[PDB]
């Protein structure tokens, strides 16, 4: 999981990782070798000035070692970039493939934006931090080990200086610690003291209505005077703290610089000190690198842990697991907030080859009741029958792809061209079938005016009209010739002529197949066969329009309100 | 404005600012003096080791100078904290006082949260950055000047080294420049390549409904392969760039360290080089401080400019500039989005001492029409008459504080105790008047059960019930005994018993004064005198209830729908 899956998916790059490790070791070794050589060169130059024959050979040796260093670092970090990039691409592909299998509960429980952000940016940052750690931590640890070993072989004074160096680094970072403490304390004091202005401006209508602005002024002044006092003591305390930090820090610097040399004096090389004074900068930089890299590691491990936790799950319902359809005592509620119940013992049947509609001002979840047949959510109770067989035993993929077609009140378009976008239900689509379907759904006529035509991309491409988008949805819906059709508010917000055209297209398309339509305007339903009036969860009424007028139930009130 | 106002408001601290400047000069001078002394001490220690009588005096001198440095820095930054804190408090108070004068157009055009953030956090950060710049920039510039002068007086080689130092600093920062370029290029490539997954997950219902997940898989794989290739070339380019940066940087380091010494060799002090090698770290730190401080200055100046731009404005309508009230042909629309018009030639009058109501399912802006008499917004056309005098010539403060009382459907509570919160219309409130008003508005009865009582604070204090909150508002409104009263949905979302109690309280409170009430439920209006039915901007109907029933207009449809 957090480690086993990562190790399994990182296994096929072990050889390249080892080669990179070797290159890093070489680069760190040469980087360790450089500063001592530079110190010796500057020391011999200074001694020659005090009194360049021997400097040329040392300079050439430094140049050769440094060219080797450049080649080694180039090879290392190009290999590291290759490995990290390959790992990132593989992880992105695997995460997308595994996440695409989940049901709707995961999707509507969370948000799409955060999922996309985690899928792309979080894993990119994880890979970046991971390879940066691989480089820097190994390089710096090997640098520290090599320089310490060389200085010890060069005695105990070097070990004492190395031990003292971490204390000096901490004393130096104490300034930044004081800075963050100052910032945090100031922010906390500001948050605690303020709020009166926020409360006053939050409800400005009332404060303007009742006519005073003076009481707020002295209250705000008193609050700011209190925050003012607290600020004086906080600043004074921070001042004393930083002053003590500085005094102690440089007192320790001077004391060490004196005592260590005085004690080590009790016979080393004259130029040994000059060569020793340069490695301090390198070791200090290394410890700073470790200090920052600790935060890099913690952030990266947290990101990787959450990525791998959300990467591999178990689908709630398996995805790969010609007649009438009916319900029986089906009740259901949304998984989130089960207190809001939806279905009170809902029973309904669809005649095999007749038009069925449904209507209600709010219904009590008419759209979700129109759902639940595509196995979007399993029913809490009751049974659903289709062609004499239960939908549970039937494979959901077969029912999705060869039985039920779905039209929403908003169509969806992708960057793929229209010719392939229509070929979306089956990828085995031939040539002439696409044009025939487009002609049947009234899409070939207007697509001619487009300059590119069937090669036009979408959001980043040419924009199509709402009626054109509705026409585009219909051809894809009819490619499979579904036995059951579902329409959700086909008569959306658009003009009258295009609405009539698309209604006629649906009429000549919805022939010989059972189709269920959901409409809000009652003027588009009188041409249907049967009408079901919904109110308060349970079914309110169902029957023919001509008898529904004589019934005088809730439908009479609804049509009176609409008229 | 951006500078003149700042100078005027900073004027009364010039003496303290100058004293701080002097202290900073002293601290910078001693900080300049320290490194040369440390270099001389370490050089003489090394020379003694090569062959501590003279080291003690130099160490004592360093300790004395360094104690002086500590005292100077303490005094400087405590004075700086005092000055900055005083400036911040004064600016906050002035900004609040000036902003509180603005009309409602500013408030509803912008957001309260951003205003509060700018008022508190932006000015706090501005003050912090401003004093940090005052300290660091002066200290570092004086440090650079002093060290350069001392090294020159110590020759042209020092000037050459100082000139070369900025180039080395830039070469060092080239690594961070490459880092930011790498990050930006990677982010841009990720943003350009991605989007297919975002589009697929944005509409998951449709992609799940039409049954395919394969086509998305090869499209996503192709997109990731393209991004993969682009990543290989981008990483290779960054690799070569950083390799060239490093090779050139340390080649320049070695070349300078050789050539400068070789040329300067052509008779300085033997220990001069050791004392010179230490000031390089100080000057490098100073240039780093300037580099960061440039960003601090730009951010601070932007923040201060926006603060001062929004700090002093000109109110749209002046704030300090017994009978019936009536309208005449008053039309108005909201200043933002004038296309959405509201008032179509609205005429209405209020009898002096009778109950008037208004109702509508949406009205066309019934609430904003109920407004516009408190001078919240000036009328576009028409006239408003009150007691035979125009409201424009009358002082808005007098009308706000001694004429009109306002009750909203949501009450507002502050952290101030109830005893003073009731005393909100006038601060001259005596003792017994508050208790009498509380008893009249039915608030003294339930406040007894509270343990603290009239000393109870609110959001951070004890929580009161909705009916209790409504009762607080009636007493506050009753303090001034307004001649005109306005109620907006008194029968809010709450139980029946408390609704009846508060309605009775309003009835025994609304006696002898003209009051206008807005209600949504028609069951609370039949007891009024006259009813005005609103529909589609213009006035639809007005008259008595008993004749409105016989009229059979839109009121009949509304009451039929409600029933
Ligand atoms: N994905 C969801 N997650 C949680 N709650 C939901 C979800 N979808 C719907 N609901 C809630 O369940 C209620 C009923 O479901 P729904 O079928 O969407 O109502 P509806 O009246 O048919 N929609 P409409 O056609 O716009 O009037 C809704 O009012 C929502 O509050
Ligand atoms: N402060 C505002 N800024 C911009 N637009 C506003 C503002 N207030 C209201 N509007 C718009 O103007 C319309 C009419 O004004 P308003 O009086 O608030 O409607 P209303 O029907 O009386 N409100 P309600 O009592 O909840 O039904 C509203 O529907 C808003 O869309
Ligand atoms: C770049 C950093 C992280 C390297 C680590 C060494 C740092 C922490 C140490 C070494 C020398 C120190 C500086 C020496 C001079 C004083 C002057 C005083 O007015 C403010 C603090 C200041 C400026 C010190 C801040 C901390 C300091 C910069
Ligand atoms: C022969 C032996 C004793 C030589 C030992 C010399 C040691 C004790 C002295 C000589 C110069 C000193 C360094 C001068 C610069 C500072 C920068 C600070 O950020 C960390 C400590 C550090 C890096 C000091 C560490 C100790 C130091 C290295
Ligand atoms: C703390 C900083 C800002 C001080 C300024 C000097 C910096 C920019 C210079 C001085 C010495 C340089 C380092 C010398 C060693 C190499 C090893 C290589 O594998 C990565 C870059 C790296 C690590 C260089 C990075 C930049 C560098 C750190
Ligand atoms: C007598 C005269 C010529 C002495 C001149 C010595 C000069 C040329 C040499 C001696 C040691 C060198 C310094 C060694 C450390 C680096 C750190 C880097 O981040 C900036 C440049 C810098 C700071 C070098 C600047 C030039 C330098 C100061
Ligand atoms: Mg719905
Ligand atoms: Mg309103």
């Amino acid at each position: 999981f957090n480690w086993k899956l990562f190790w399994q998916f990182l296994h096929p790059h072990l050889l390249v990782l080892g080669v990179a490790v070797v290159l890093a070791l070489g680069a760190a070794l040469v980087n360790v070798q450089i500063p001592l050589l530079l110190g010796q060169l500057v020391e011999v130059v200074a001694k020659y000035t005090r009194d360049m024959t021997e400097s040329q050979n040392l300079s050439t040796h430094l140049l050769i070692l440094y060219g080797v260093q450049g080649l080694l670092t180039f090879g290392y970090l190009v290999l590291l970039s290759h490995v990290g990039e390959r790992m990132a691409v593989d992880m992105r592909r695997a995460l997308f493939s595994s996440l695409l299998r989940q049901d709707i509960t995961f999707f509507d429980a969370n948000k799409t934006g955060q999922l996309v952000s985690r899928l792309t940016t979080d894993v990119q940052e994880f890979k970046s931090s991971f390879k940066l750690v691989i480089s820097q931590g190994l390089r710096s640890c090997t640098q520290v080990a090599g320089c310490l070993v060389s200085l010890s072989m060069l005695t105990r004074l070097t070990l004492l200086l190395m031990v003292a160096t971490p204390a000096l680094m901490g004393v130096g970072t104490l300034m930044g610690s004081g800075l963050r403490k100052l910032s945090r304390q100031c922010q906390e004091q500001i948050a605690r003291a303020m709020g009166v202005a926020d409360e006053a401006l939050g409800n400005v209508r009332t404060v303007r209505a009742f006519a005073m602005e003076q009481r707020e002024e002295e209250r705000y002044g008193a609050e700011l005077e209190a925050c003012r006092c607290r600020a004086e003591e906080l600043g004074r305390g921070i001042a004393l703290f930083q002053g003590l930090s500085n005094i102690a820090f440089n007192c320790m610097v001077l004391g060490t610089l004196f005592i260590g040399g005085s004690l080590v004096a009790g016979q080393l090389t004259g130029g040994d000190l000059m060569s020793f004074l340069v490695a301090s900068q390198t070791v200090q930089r290394s410890m700073a690198n470790l200090s920052v890299l600790f935060g890099q590691v913690v952030r990266g491990l947290s990101a990787g842990a959450r990525v791998f936790e959300y990467m591999a799950l178990n689908p709630c319902i398996p995805l790969s697991g010609r007649g009438s359809v009916t319900f029986q005592n089906v009740c259901f509620s949304y998984p989130c907030r089960p207190g809001f119940e939806v279905l009170k013992d809902f029973t309904l049947t669809l005649p095999p080859g007749k038009i069925v509609a449904l209507v209600g001002q709010s219904g009590g979840g008419k759209t979700t009741v129109a759902s639940l047949l595509e196995r979007f959510y399993d029913p809490t109770a009751g049974v659903v029958m289709l062609d004499g067989r239960d939908l549970r035993t039937l494979d959901p993929s077969w029912l999705r792809g060869q039985v039920v077609g779905f039209i929403s009140q908003e169509p969806v378009l992708f960057g793929t061209t229209i010719m392939e976008n229509i070929r979306f239900g089956k990828l085995e689509a031939s040539d002439e079938e696409v044009y025939t379907a487009a002609r049947e759904a009234n899409a070939h006529e207007f697509i001619t005016s487009f300059p590119e035509g069937y090669n036009t991309v979408g959001e980043r491409g040419t924009t199509l009209s709402g009626g054109q988008k509705q026409r585009l949805a219909i051809a894809r819906a009819l490619i499979k010739q579904p036995t059951v059709l579902i329409l959700d508010e086909a008569t959306s917000a658009l003009d009258a002529e295009s609405e009539r055209v698309v209604q006629e297209a649906l009429d000549r398309a919805s022939a010989g197949r059972t189709v269920l339509v959901i409409a809000h305007r009652l003027s588009t339903v009188r041409g249907a066969h049967c009408i079901v009036v919904m109110a308060d969860g349970r079914v309110w009424e169902a029957g023919t329009h001509e008898e529904l007028l004589k019934k005088g139930g809730l439908y009479a009130e609804l049509i009176r309100r609409q008229a």
